């Protein structure tokens, strides 16, 4: 599925991501936006063998299993088949795991280098939230 942009700012809001470990809705649509462009299917193989998946670019290293990345763990004890679905619960429910691993939301790599700083609350302007 292919959110817009304010039908996914109120699913993670329904799912209790808004001010989750201090970070504001637009921190997570706007991660979300250049992780997937907003596609749960979105997938990216990385150069560890790891995948990356879902609206959130979770990785199997640490977070889920899909039985070909060597010596993962699968800490959200989910298949990363789940991060896929069009509902979004089992990719909320991990991320609030990450968040809280202790490095906020630095964890993804891409939310510090293109979201961090910059006015966040943009992506969730005009939202009826
Ligand atoms: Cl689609
Ligand atoms: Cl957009
Ligand atoms: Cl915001
Ligand atoms: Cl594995
Ligand atoms: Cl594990
Ligand atoms: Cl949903
Ligand atoms: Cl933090």
């Amino acid at each position: 599925k292919v959110f817009g942009r304010c039908e996914l700012a109120a699913a993670m809001k329904r799912h209790g991501l808004d001010n989750y470990r201090g970070y504001s809705l637009g921190n997570w649509v706007c991660a979300a936006k250049f992780e997937s462009n907003f596609n749960t299917q979105a997938t990216n193989r990385n150069t560890d063998g790891s995948t990356d998946y879902g609206i959130l670019q979770i990785n199997s290293r640490w977070w889920c299993n899909d039985g070909r990345t060597p010596g993962s763990r699968n800490l959200c004890n989910i298949p990363c088949s789940a991060l896929l679905s069009s509902d979004i619960t089992a990719s909320v429910n991990c991320a609030k795991k990450i968040v809280s691993d202790g490095n906020g939301m630095n964890a993804w790599v891409a939310w510090r280098n293109r979201c961090k700083g910059t006015d966040v609350q943009a992506w969730i302007r005009g939202c009826r939230l």
